[PDB]
């Protein structure tokens, strides 16, 4: 059997760019913090809960779902960019409106520990594991008017923990389900648009 459920984390942070021109590309930080994360997709054939007596295995795999593109309160389009993605894996290109990082960090991790193998939609469980940051440009519009920015950038982060009775188990959220799931995170550029 397999038991697959995905972790949304969802916190709210601030990246100040201070003053910048139109013919720059201002980065802003995108760090993963340890934190509440709540169920919001899983599939599950298998077991809901371990009592301490029978063994599994795990897989875990973080994600971050980022969007290519966000629309500025008073209506503009920012591009946004992946400047260096430190160690994640950044799969489906293909796509035109969202990146995805993945990180695979256990696998075949046979365990004992007594648990829910498939909580729903809605319950939530601490993560403190840290990945690399991923760090982003933006590109403005060169018609971006004067003036401050605090642009909104939600998106998602989490960790899909899939539990099965094998040892060998893989499993890998589809991307195109990836995309659907509810982005909780937000990220807020701030910036100062001086001209150029």
């Amino acid at each position: 059997w397999n038991n697959i459920v995905f972790y949304s984390l969802g916190d709210v942070n601030s990246y100040q760019g201070g003053n910048v021109v139109i013919t720059q590309r201002p980065q802003f930080i995108t760090s993963w913090r340890p934190g509440i994360a709540t169920v919001t997709w899983n599939q599950c054939n298998g077991p809901e809960f371990a009592d301490g007596f029978w063994a599994y295995y795990r897989e875990y795999i973080a994600w971050v779902v980022f969007p290519k593109k966000v629309m500025t309160q008073n209506g503009y389009p920012l591009f946004i960019e992946v400047h260096n993605k430190g160690s994640w894996s950044e799969e489906n290109t293909g796509d035109n409106d969202s990146y995805f990082f993945l990180k695979g960090y256990k696998w075949d991790e046979r365990a004992f520990d007594a648990g829910n193998l498939c909580q729903k939609p809605g319950e939530i469980t601490r993560l403190t594991e840290k990945f690399d940051d991923i760090i982003f440009k933006v590109a403005l519009p060169a018609d971006l008017p004067l003036g401050d920015y605090s642009v909104k950038i939600p998106y998602t982060s989490g960790m899909q923990r899939h539990f099965a009775s094998y040892l060998g188990a893989r499993f890998k959220i589809p991307y195109n389900v990836a995309k659907t799931l509810p982005r909780e995170n937000e990220m807020l550029f701030l910036f100062k648009n001086i001209g150029g």
